[PDB]
C-alpha cells in the first residue's frame, strides 16, 4: 500500500471530490452506499485522512466522475491531520476542541484509575456520531470514541 | 455564585486535594461517594475545571481534610483549561486531542449533513467513559461525548 | 445543506465578489436590498463566514453577475473563521480585539455574576451596528451583541 | 497620576481583592455601590485593568478591607491585558473572542462603509452588559460596545 | 469609499508598482509631484497601507502607466500592516522595531506623566523623516512621531 | 563597567524603585532632577534599559532610599527588552508597536531613498518627547527619534 | 495506581532525586542495582516520566534518602513530557530531535512499505542504549527503538 | 557539489518521484535495487532530504522516468527538513516524534553518563529500520540510530 | 538606489539564478571572478540579501544569462533575512543558529567586558570563511566574524 | 562527570557568581587567571553553558567565594542555551543572532561549496574574541568561529 509524507496532492483529490459532491448535491451517506463500511471512516477518507480499499474507491469513484489518478491516490494512506496549524477557528470544530481542553485532565485520572498507565488508542479505535432526540424538545448529538486500552508496562 | 479570571488559586488548591489524595491513596470513585454526582463532573471539578454545589464540597471536602478557605474555593467558577498552552505532550491526553486533529472535518461535515449548521454543544454537554471488553483480549474504553445541537438561524 | 472544511474555495468566491463590488460601485446595504435579510448577516456570508438561503443568493448573485456554480457555493456552510492567524493587524479590526483583550476577564465576571455558570452564545447570536451622533461633535458607534445565555448544569 | 509597565504588583493586588471579595460574599454591584461610577468601569478597575479616582478607590477599599498601600496602588494605571498569551481557553471568556474571529472582516466592512476609513475607537469607549429575558425561556446578555469614531485622512 | 478585509490584491497592486518604478528608475519624490499629499502618506499608500482619494490616484497612475482597474483599487482602504507575521528580519525595519521593544516601557511611563492616562494615536497621526548633519561626520534621520493624546476617562 | 545576560536582579531592582516612587508619590522629572542626564535615558535606566554613571545613579539612589547594592546594579548594563515576549497588549505601548507596523515598509523605502542602503541606527540614537496643544483643542505628543545613519557598504 | 496531570511535584521531586545525587556522586547505574528494572526505564522514572513500582522505589529511595512522601510520589503515573516547550535547545538533546526532523518521512514511508497503515508504537515500546568502539577509533551510541507495530484497518 | 538553500524546487521533484512510484506501484526497495546503498539513506534521497551520487541517482531514475534536469537535482544537497513547522500532526511520524519528547533527558542523562560531555552525531550516523516477529502475535518495528560520540573538550 | 519592501521578486531572481548555477555546474567562486568583491559578499548578494553595483551585476548576469530586468533587481536593495521563520531546521544552517544559542550570553559578557557598552556591529561587518587542515585529519573552517564596534552613550 | 536536564539550579548558581563579581568589581579575565583554560570556554562556564573539570572550579571557586555545593555544581554538565525563548531582544546579543539571519544561506552554500555536503560543528568547535583598530577611527571585534568539517556520506 502506497503512502504520501505531505499533503498537498490529497488535499487537491479532496476539493475535487467536494466540488462534485455540491454541484451534484450529494450526501455523504448516499455516496458511502455500497461501499460495506462505516459511514464516518469513508467521510474521513474523502476528507483526506484514510485510503480507502480499492473496491470502496471504484464505488465512490463511480458516484463523483473521478478518474484513474483521483482512484489511486484515493488508495493512497495519507500524512494525516484535519485542522492546518492545530487550532481550529471554525465552531463547529472549536466545541470538539474545547471538550479535549477542558476534559483532559479528567479523562487521565479516570483513564488511570479505571485500566492503569498507559492510553486509550486512537489507532485501535472507531468513532460514530448518533442524533437522538433531548427529552426537553430539540436533538443532541452522541459521538462515541470507543478505543483500545494500551498498558505501559516497566521493563 | 463567586468566579475567578485566573487559575493560580484554583491551582493551588488543586495540588492540595491530590497531595491529600495520593497520602490516603483514595481513588474518585470513593471521594464521590455522597455526592449524588456523575463522576465525572466532580473529578473534572476537583481537578479545577467547575464549581461543586456546597453540599457535595463539603463531603469530599471531609475525606480529604480541607478546610473552609478551601471549600469556599471549591464552590467557585474557575477560570477553565486544563491542557498549559493548549497542546498536550502527555501520551494519554495527547490520544485524545490526536482523535479531534484527525477527524475535525470529519465530524464537522457529519453534524452539517445530519443536524444542518450550527453546533453540538460543549456546554449543554456530558462526559462519560465505560470500560468494555474487548472481543479480541483485553479492555477498551468507550468514551461518550452527548451534547445539544444548537442550530445557526439567518438573521 | 453543503458544508466545507476548507476555506480556499470561499476565499476565491469571496474576491470574485469584492472584485465585482468594487468595479460596480456598489455598498453592502444596495447589495442587501431585498434579501429579506439584515444587513450583518448577510455582510458576513458574502465575506465567507455564513452560508446564504437559495433565494438570498440569487438576489444577491444578480447584482454582482455570479454564475451558478458561485451561487451553489454562495448556499455552503464555510470553515468560519476572518483573521488569518488569530492576531489581527489591521487597526480598525484591532480595536475589536483589543476590547476583548482587555475587558474579557470582566466580561466573564459579570456573566457569572448576573447569569451565572455558563456562557453568553456566539451562536445563538445577533450583531448589529448603529450609527449615533456624538454630544461633543463626531460621531459614535454602538455595536451590539446579544447572545443566548447557557447554563453551566451539575450532571 | 502613576503606573506601572509591568503587572505583577497589579496581579497581587487584585488576588487580595478576589479572595476578600469570596470571602465576604460580596457582588460586583455591592462592591461598586456609593462610586458613583458605572458597574463594567469599577469591575474593570478591581480586576486590574484602570486606575481607580481615589474617592472610588477608598469606597471599594472600605468594603474589602484594603489597606493604604492598596488604595495607592489600586489608583495608579496598570500595565492592561486580561489574557495571558492572548488566546483564551476558558469558555466565558472565549466566546466573546469567537465573536471578533468570526465578524471581525464584517465589521471592518460595515465601519468603513458607515462612517469612512479610520477606527471605533476602544479608549473613548463605553461597555456595558445588560439582562433580558428570551422570549422563548431563558435570558439573553445585550453587551453594547460604543465607540467614537476617528477617522484616518489623509495629510 | 471602498475596502478589503484581506491583502493579496493590493499586495499585487503594489508589485506592479513597484516593479514599473524600478524600471523606469524613479523616487518616491518624483511619483509624488502634485499628489497635493505628504511624502509620507502616499509612500504608505503605493506600499498598500493607505487608500488614495481620486484625484492623488490618477496623478501617480499616469507616471507609472497604471489601468483602471489599478486606479480604483489604489482608492480601496486596505487591510493594513506592513510586516508579515509582525517581527521583521530585515535590519533597517528592526531598528525601529527595536527602538519599540527598548523604550516601550518608557513611553508607557512618560505617556502617563505627561499627558494622564490614556493613549497617543496612531491613527490622528503625522508621521515625516528628516536628514540632518551629525556634527561627528555623517548624516542622521530624525523621524517625527505625531499623535493626539486620547485619554482613557472613567465611566 | 560589569553587565548582566539576564534580566530578573534588575527587574527586582525596577520593582523596588517603582514601590519607592509611588509610596513617596514622585514623578520621573523630579527623580531626574540634578542627573545631567536627558529624561528619556534616565527613565528607561531606571526601568531596566541602561546603566547609570555612577554619579546619576547616586542622585536617583537618593531620591529613592537605594542601598549601596542596588547603586551597584543601577551600573551594570542589563539585558536589555522591556516587551516580555516581544508582542505588546498594554494599548499605550501598543500604538507605538502599531506604528512600526504600519509605517516598517515606508520607513525602509524612505530611508533607502533619502540616505542610502543601511540603517538608522537605534544605538547611536537619542528618544524624546514632547506636549504641544492640539488646535481643535486637546493634546498631542511629539516624539523624535533621532538616530545616526549607517551605511552598509560592498566588502 | 495513582496518577498526577500537572508536572509540578514531580518536577520537584526530580530535583531532589538529582541534588543527592550530585551531593553523593552517585551513577544512574549504580542506583539502578537491585531494582530488577532496567537502567533506561528507571533512568526515566527517577527524571519524572514513569512510575516505579514499591519495591523498586523503596531500592533508590534508600540510596538517595528519600522519606515516604517522596517514595509515594515516585510511584505515580507522571504528566510526561521531557522537553519544556517541546522544542531542545540543548546539543545533546536536539541531535536526537534533529534526527526526528530529518528522517520523519522516511521513517512513516517504509513503516507503511514495510508493515502497512498504522503507527509503531511509543508504548508497547523499549528503549536501550549500548557503547560499541568505531573501527576509525573512538566511540559510538548504538541506541534502539523497539516498538510494537499497530494496524489502522477499515471500518 | 551543487546545494540548495530553499526547498520548493526538491519538493518538487520530491512530488514528481511520489507520482511516478504510485503510477508505477513501485517499493522503495524495488526503486533502491542496483544503488548498492542502503534503503533509510536512498529512500531519505528520494524524499528530498539527501544528495544522491550519479551513478545511484541515474538508477533510480531509469526506474522513475526522471529526465536530465531532474537526475542533476538529485544530485543537489538540499535544504534538509521533513517535518514543515517542526511539529508533526500525522500519528505515524508523531509516535517517533512522542519517543523523543519523553525520552530526551533520559537520553542526554545516560549519554553523559556513559560517555561523557559532548553529543551523539546526527551527521556521523546511520539509521535502520528491521521488522520482527512479536512473539505474542503481530510485528514489532526494531529502529536502530547508530551515531558517533563527539565530545565536549575544555580548551 | 532603489529598495525592496518585500522578498518575493528577489527570491524569484535567486531561484532563477540557481537553476542557471546547477544547469552549468558552476562555483560562486567562479561566479565572482571578476566582480573586485567578496566571495561571501557576492554569494550573498546572489541568494537576495544585497545589492550589488551595476559594474558587479553585470559580471554575474553574463556569466547566469540574466537579463536586463534581472539586472535591475540585482542592483536594487532587498528585504533582507535568510531564515524563513528565524528558526532554521537544516543541520548546516542550524550549527551557526545554535553557536549563537549557546554563546550568545558570553559573547555579551566579553563585549561589554573588553569595549564597553554598545554592539558589535552587523552593518559595518565583514564575513569570511576559510577551510584549514585538522592536525587529527579531515579539515576545519575558520569562520572570521570582524564588526565595527559602537558604543552606547547616555544621552 | 555529573550532568542535569533542566536549567533552574545552574541558573541559581550563575546568579550567585555574577552578584559575587559584580559586588567585588571583578573581570572575567582576572578571574580566569591560572585555570589554566582559555576565557571564552570559562567564562561560557561562569555564565551556566559548559563543566569546569575540579581544579579549575576550586580557582574561580576561591575568587568567589563559592562553597563545596556550588564547586559540585560547576563541575556539573548543564542543559545548555542562553537564550530564554531562542530569539533575544537584547541589542549586543541580537546583532549575532542577525549575523546568522542574513548569512545562513551563504553560510550552507560556502560550505557545501569548500568543504562538501555535511556541516561545520559547534562541538568540535573553539570561540575567540580579539579587539583590532579600525583604520577610520575606533575598535573592531574580530570573533572566530573554528569548527570540524563533518561530513554527510552516503551509506
Amino acid at each position: 500500500t502506497q503512502s504520501l509524507h505531505y499533503s498537498s496532492p490529497r488535499e487537491t483529490l479532496t476539493d475535487t471530490i467536494m466540488m462534485a459532491k455540491i454541484r451534484k448535491n450529494l450526501t455523504f451517506e448516499a455516496i458511502n452506499q455500497g461501499t460495506g463500511l462505516s459511514l464516518a471512516f469513508v467521510t474521513a477518507a474523502l476528507l483526506g485522512q484514510h485510503p480507502l480499499p480499492e473496491q470502496a474507491a471504484r464505488v465512490v469513484a463511480e458516484k463523483l466522475d473521478l478518474d484513474e489518478d483521483a482512484i489511486r491516490l484515493l488508495q493512497t494512506i495519507p500524512l494525516r491531520g484535519s485542522i492546518p496549524g492545530g487550532v481550529p477557528t471554525d465552531p463547529t470544530i472549536y466545541r470538539f476542541y474545547e471538550m479535549v481542553q477542558i476534559y483532559g485532565s479528567t479523562l487521565k485520572a479516570l483513564v488511570h484509575e479505571q485500566f492503569g498507565d498507559g492510553i486509550i488508542s486512537a489507532i485501535n479505535f472507531k468513532l460514530d456520531i448518533k442524533k437522538v432526540p433531548d427529552p426537553d424538545g430539540g436533538e443532541r448529538a452522541v459521538i462515541t470514541l470507543d478505543g483500545k486500552y494500551l498498558p505501559t508496562k516497566p521493563f
